[PDB]
Parts: structure tokens; sequence; C-alpha cells
């Protein structure tokens, strides 16, 4: 057969080959000796120019002007700029393409069917932390759009030689506080203890609830971060209830509408955008299973199961399985009622199978991380479970980056 | 570098150093990860000799006599036998140790806490299909044990340069027939259509139920395969009911007690055993979720859901998730009622974490395949979801091999 990974779908019996992987220039963590595919983190002039060149070619290819005068002129322009400044700058429509291409390239995102329909806010003029705040507020208002959510990303200035970075300290634009107690436990979200304690250290007067929205710690170059409270009206939340278990509302659970990742680095043609928050809309298991039920997050599974009156003293009653299902139903139902966009794991994964089909035709494959694409309840009930996937790093890219503290 | 392996629920950290002992490539490279592929693409005197020496070293070291008379003397026997014949033979105790270590090394098996408790039947003195069937019926009898199941492996004669293999054509010892209908559909288990047809073409008179136990096709070397019907009393089945849903039993569903894999190759010290069926006991999700609910298997989700009276018209009612839970519950209830050994996915994964811990102390690691260890429902509800895992191949090993036709 072809000298390319063969990829099989075990439900349908169908076969493809991934030719796209040939274009990866960046090693992941696996070797022939051992697979490290389940780990979460995978821890200069000539280097830059070759990455810049690569990207500019991708751009010209995407507008069908590869080999052209305009193309060879853009390349010259970029070697000359690097020649005398050590860096270069992207045209506007280049950044729009890079950003969409980084999303499209993200192996862990199941929402990629929407990749072409992404609003890109250029914020590369931003010169202060106050100005970040405004740009961020504007993003939240656009993206939230009173519950009818819209994909977006706001791109702050790139890293620059010698000068410090623009950074958002928060991992999301909207996260709930985590308060370490005298008895060792935690009130709120245990995932957020450190950022909470940093916000206090920097002068935030802390609340004491389970669902206190955190302030933003925003940092402009070579400056201490500054603290900004989001105005409550901008932060859409949804109270949780259940369609038939009338008591479920009594639990006082709630989640926010807008999932916005704010500590990832966006890399395009070697340029590094250290602050570039993006947002989409939730898939229901992000909230109902991971956020609410992880042992190390809100961990509410026993609580709900006791209210449902299940036998929590024995694994084989499947009490965890039942309660998680009903928590997920409540998330779905409560967002529908409140007219806030959300997608269930069945719909989401169907749409991702379609994306895979599209990309197979458009590019000869799709980098995908199986363990993240498959949801954390009802795995094999979704079609992605039965699809082999090939995982690799393409550029443009979103990458993790070390916390700034 | 030895990889760092984090558990994300507890914050703990290990380093796998056991992977340094892998002598066998898997499918990944640093350019792309193929960890989600089910099969390898794939489907010498100095070499056999060094694999042999290594295995013998493992054995003598296992029983603590590394260096003794008997150790050096046994290495020479092996050297003398390969030099003269191109092969060698294992002593029975060596075989017992190799089979146990093959199970222990299997990265996809969640049952490995049990690895030391394995009954090994030595069937290397077997010269016909007839004899294989007798050995098979004794394996089934022992392993079944009137429902008090017990781990077992029966080992038929090794592969030999001169000649065809001993093979069990069936992929498991007990399996339900899949009969293709003129109008494309399938009565019984669609996974077994092909082997159902081969049984018919080598003589078997077929039935017409959804749960017809298949005969075995057993092949002695260079001979047409031969057909043997299992005595119905050797094959213990469990009818399926639900603890509270009265109608569930009248669906007619059932399943067999003994999960016995009959098509994998067992490799020890470079020697290869093409027929070496093994069995343990079921993890309930193997039956409730995959066997009964996969779209390409019995595919009963819709049926159950309508009986439960759920809204099938939309995914966001989570009817599939609800039905799947009740089916897995029926399976555990029904096996508990019939006094047949079963383990649920919660108890199983808990015991696998314990096993990881024993193996970190004993060997400095444990090869595991995260996509296989994490169950098909309620993934993140189980501790293995949160646990990073390193996958690699150690010998002795179970391997896949071609269907012999
Ligand atoms: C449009 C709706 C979207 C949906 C439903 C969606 C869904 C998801 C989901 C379920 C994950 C898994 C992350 C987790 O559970 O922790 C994910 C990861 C990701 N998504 Fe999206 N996404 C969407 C939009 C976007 C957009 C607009 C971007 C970028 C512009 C994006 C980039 C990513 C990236 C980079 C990851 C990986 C994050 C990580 O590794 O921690 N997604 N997405
Ligand atoms: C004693 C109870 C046992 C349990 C609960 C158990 C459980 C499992 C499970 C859940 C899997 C994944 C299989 C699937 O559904 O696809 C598996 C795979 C496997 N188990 Fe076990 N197992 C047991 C005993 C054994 C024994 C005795 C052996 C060998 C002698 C063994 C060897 C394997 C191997 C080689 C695989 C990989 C099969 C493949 O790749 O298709 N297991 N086991
Ligand atoms: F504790 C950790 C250390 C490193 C990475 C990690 C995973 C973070 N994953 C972010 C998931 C996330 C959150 C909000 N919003 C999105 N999102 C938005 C659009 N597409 C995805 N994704 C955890
Ligand atoms: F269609 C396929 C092509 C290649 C591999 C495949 C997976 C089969 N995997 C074994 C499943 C299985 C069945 C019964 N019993 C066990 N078993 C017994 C002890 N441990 C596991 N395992 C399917
Ligand atoms: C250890 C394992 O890699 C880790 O727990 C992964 C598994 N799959 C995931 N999948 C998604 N979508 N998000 C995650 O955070 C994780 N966590
Ligand atoms: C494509 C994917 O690798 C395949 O469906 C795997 C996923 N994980 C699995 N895990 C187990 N335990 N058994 C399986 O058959 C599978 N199938
Ligand atoms: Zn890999």
């Amino acid at each position: 057969g072809p000298k390319f990974p063969r990829v099989k779908n075990w439900e349908l019996g169908s076969i493809t080959y991934d030719t796209l992987c040939a274009q990866s220039q960046q090693d992941g963590p696996c070797t022939p000796r051992r697979c490290l595919g389940s780990l979460v983190l995978p821890r200069p002039a000539e280097q830059l120019l070759s990455q810049a060149r690569d990207f500019i070619n991708q751009y010209y290819s995407s507008i069908k002007r590869s080999g052209s005068q305009a193309h060879e002129e853009r390349l010259q322009e970029v070697e000359a700029e690097v020649a005398s400044t050590g860096t270069y700058h992207l045209r506007e429509s280049e950044l729009v393409f890079g950003a969409k291409q980084a999303w499209r390239n993200a192996p862990r995102c199941v929402g990629r069917i929407q990749w072409g329909k992404l609003q890109v806010f250029d914020a590369r003029d931003c010169s202060s932390a106050q100005e970040m705040f405004t740009y961020i507020c504007n993003h939240i208002k656009y993206a939230t759009n009173r519950g009818n959510l819209r994909s977006a990303i706001t791109v702050f200035p790139q890293r620059a030689p010698g000068r410090g970075d623009f950074r958002i300290w928060n991992s999301q634009l909207v996260r709930y506080a985590g308060y370490r107690q005298q008895d060792g436990s935690v009130r709120g979200d245990p995932a957020n203890v450190e950022i909470t304690e940093l916000c206090i250290q920097h002068g935030w007067t802390p609340g004491n609830g389970r669902f206190d929205v955190l302030p933003l710690l925003l940092q402009a170059p070579d400056e201490a971060p500054e603290l900004f409270v989001l105005p409550p009206e901008l932060v859409l939340e949804v109270p949780l209830e259940h369609p038939t278990l009338e008591w479920f509302a009594a639990l006082g659970l709630r989640w926010y509408a807008l999932p916005a990742v704010s500590n990832m680095l966006l890399e395009i043609g070697g340029l590094e955008f250290s602050a570039a928050p993006f947002s989409g809309w939730y898939m229901s298991t992000e909230i109902g299973t991971r956020n609410l039920c992880d042992p190390h997050r809100y961990n509410i599974l026993e609580d709900v199961a006791v209210c449902m009156d299940l036998d929590t003293r024995t694994t084989s009653s499947l009490w965890k399985d039942k309660a998680a299902v009903e928590i997920n139903l409540a998330v779905l139902h409560s967002f529908q009622l409140a007219k806030v966009t959300i997608v269930d794991h069945h719909a989401a994964t169907v749409s991702f199978m379609k994306h895979l089909d599209n990309e197979q035709k458009a590019r000869g494959g799709c980098p995908a991380d199986w363990a993240w694409i498959v949801p954390p309840i009802s795995g094999s009930l979704t079609p992605v479970f039965h699809q082999e996937m090939v995982n690799y790093i393409l550029s443009p890219a979103f990458r993790y980056q070390p916390d700034p503290w």
C-alpha cells in the first residue's frame, strides 16, 4: 500500500491514509521504543527565517498565488525585515489566516468543524494593561452575544527581542475562585487555588463562595501585573436544574457560559503571541463530567448520588455512572432553557467525524489526539471512539507555555 | 531520558525505567503518534539465541538462582540446541514462567493484578486436531468451575521452520454466530459473520438464533481445519435481566461466562506458540457496552431506550447514555444472581492502579495502553483516566497474528 499511516474506522470498515503528517516539522514525544501519547504536557535568525518562509508559503498557497511575483516579493520583504530587526511583522490577513490555521491544526479540539468561521480581533496596537482590559471586555461581549455564542480570538502584541511579554496570568478569562480552608479542604474550584492566592497577594479582596468569579491579572511588558474586576453583567452564568429531579436546583450549582482559554501561546511563522485568548462554546461534558465531577474539581458525584438515593457503598450499583449522567442532562437542559449555546458529546463528535471527512479531502488528513477527542462519559457510544487517529504537530499552533510567575 | 509519569488526580509522580528493557519497536515515531491504532501495519541464529539467553536469564533471576550451576548449564543446553538445530525447547517450569510474564507484560489488559495466579496446561504433546479439542474441553471445564471462574492458558506446540502451524481458527473459544441475511442485515453477532460462514463451508449445520454457540475449527499442521461442536453443558451462559425493569428479561438477551482468546500468538524466548488460548473473567463493560451496544455488534441501544420510554429524537436527552447504564447494570445483576465471576469497571480500574503501584516497586514501571485500560463508559469517573501511562513492548508477549485462511 501507500507509505503513509493507514487509519481505520472499526464501526464502518473504512480506511484512509494520512499524507498530511508529512508536513509536520516538529517532533512530538513518542519514539519506536515507547508511546508517550497519553501524557498531558510534552516537556535565532536562521531558525526564524525558515519558519517565516514556510508560513508565507502556506499563506500564498491558501490564496492560490504560490510561485507568483507577490509571493516572492513578500518573502524578500520578510528576509530583509529580519535582516535588520531580528524579527518581522505579519500583514493583517496573514494573522487572520494564521489564527484560523492554528485552531484547525489543534489536535485536542473537537470543535474544529467551525474553524473557518472565527472572528479575529487584531489587538497588536495594545500598549497598556488598562487597554488589554478593554480589548478583553470587548471580546467577552462579542463572543457571549447574550447567549448566542460566537467563536473569537483577540491577538495582543508578539514577543519582542529584549522587551518583556504581554501575559494574561489567568488560565481562563472566566474561572471561579478557590479558597484553601483551615481544615485543609477547599471552597470553590481546587483547580484555581494558586491563581486565587496570587490575586489576593496583588490586592483583590476575596469573597467566600463556591462560585466567585475571579478578577484578571493582566501584565504589560516589563510591568507588574495589574488587577481588573470583570463587571458582573458581562459574565453570563447559567443556574443548574434538572428536567425531572426537582430537588436538583436546590443544590445551587451554576456554570459560566463562555469558555475562554487565555494562557496559550499562539505561534505563527516563528512569531510568538504570548497573549491571545480564544473562546468558543462549551461541550456539555467539559462542565457536567470534568468540572463538576472530577475528584480534584468540584467533586459533587457522591452528593448527587445520595440525593438520588443510590447505593454509594458498592461499586457495582453503578451509582457513579447514574449520577454523572443526570448531572450532564442537567447541564444540557439548563443551558437550553436559558438560550445559551452548548453542544452535547453526541452532536459534537458527529460533527467532528464530518470535519475529519472534510480534511481528508482538503489536506489528506487531520491531526487528532484520540484520548482528548473521545468524551469522558459514554466513550464507545460516540463514533470517534471507533476511529483511529494520527497525532502530530503542525504550525501555526497553539502551545502551552510556562506560567509567568 | 526516562519518562516522567504524572497522576493528575493525586499530583504524584513516577519515572518509568522499565521501558529501557524494550527490544521491540511499536508504531510511533517522533513525527506522529499511532498509539490509537488497533493493529500493526506489519500484517536467524544469533537473534533467536540472544532472545533465548535473555529469557533464560529472566527465569533464573525470577527464582533467585542467577549464576548457579543449573543456570550456566541450562544456557549451554540452549546454545548447543540452537547451534545444531536452529531452534530449542522450553522446560515446563520455564513455560509456566513465560506465560505468566506474557500476561504481566500485556499493556491492554486491565486484569493484570491477577498475573501470578495462572493455571498453565502444557499441551505441547499434541499431534492432532482431535487431541487439541480434548485439551480445549478440559481448559473450558477447569476455567469455568461451575461459575467460579479461574484464570488459565493451554499451550499447544510451537511453530517450526519445516511446517504449518497449529491454529484455532476461532478468535475466542465461545462466540455467537453471525448469519448474513439476503437483505444485507445480520442475525446474531455481526463480528462473526466470516467465521460463521467458514464453519458452514467446512460442514457445520447452522441454526438460526441470535445466540447460537459456534463450533471450533481446529487445525493441525498442513491439514485442512476440522470442526468440533462444544458440548452444550461445557458452555455456561447467563440469561440477562435487570433488578427493577421487569420487561428487560423478555428481550431474550444472554451471554457466555468464559472470555477465552484463541487467536493470539504467545512468544517466549524467541519461540512462538501459534495456538495458546487463554481465559480469565469478564469485566462487565466488555459485555454491556461493547458487545451489546456497539453499532457494529448487537446494537441494542435503541431497543432498550424505547422500552425505557426515552426521547429518541434528540441526542441531548442522553437516551443512549441512560440505556447503556441500565444494560451494564443488567449484566452485573444477572452474573451476580447466577453466581458467575464478574468484575465491574470501577473495581477493575481500582485494582489496576494497585497493580501499577506494585509494578513501580517491583520493576520500575508498567507498560499500559491508556485507550484500552480506560473503560468505554464513565472514563473520567475511573481513576485510570487521570493516570498517565507509558506503552511499550516487553517480551514474553502476546501478539496478534494473521487469520490462517
Ligand atoms: C467552537 C466551539 C468549540 C468547541 C466545542 C471546542 C471544544 C473543545 C474541547 C471539548 C476541547 C477539549 C479541552 C478540555 O476538555 O480540556 C477543546 C480543546 C481545544 N480547543 Fe476548542 N472548541 C471550540 C472552539 C475553539 C476555538 C475557537 C479555538 C481556538 C481558536 C479552539 C482551540 C482549542 C485548543 C487549542 C484546544 C486544546 C486546549 C488544551 O490542550 O488544553 N477551540 N476544544
Ligand atoms: C483474570 C481476569 C482478567 C480480566 C478481568 C481481564 C481483562 C481484560 C480486558 C478488559 C482487556 C481488554 C480487552 C477488550 O475488551 O478488548 C484485556 C485484554 C487482554 N488480556 Fe486480559 N483479563 C484477564 C485475564 C487475562 C489473562 C489470564 C490473560 C492471559 C493469560 C490476559 C491477557 C490479555 C491480553 C493479551 C489482552 C489484550 C487482547 C487484545 O489486544 O485483543 N488477560 N483483558
Ligand atoms: F491543569 C492543567 C494543566 C495543563 C493543561 C490543562 C488542560 C487545560 N485544557 C483547557 C480546556 C479548556 C478550557 C476552557 N476552554 C477551552 N476551549 C475553548 C475553546 N476550545 C476549548 N478549553 C490542565
Ligand atoms: F476485530 C478485531 C481485530 C483485532 C483485534 C480485536 C480485539 C480483540 N481483543 C480481545 C477481546 C477479548 C475477548 C475475550 N476475552 C478477552 N480477554 C480475556 C482475558 N483478557 C481479555 N479479550 C478485534
Ligand atoms: C492522563 C490523561 O492524558 C488525561 O487525564 C487526559 C485524558 N483525556 C482528556 N481529554 C480532554 N478532552 N481533556 C482532558 O483534560 C483530558 N485529560
Ligand atoms: C480505534 C480505537 O483504538 C479502538 O476502537 C479501541 C479503543 N479502545 C479500546 N479499549 C478496549 N479495552 N477494547 C477495545 O476494543 C478498544 N478499541
Ligand atoms: Zn504514540
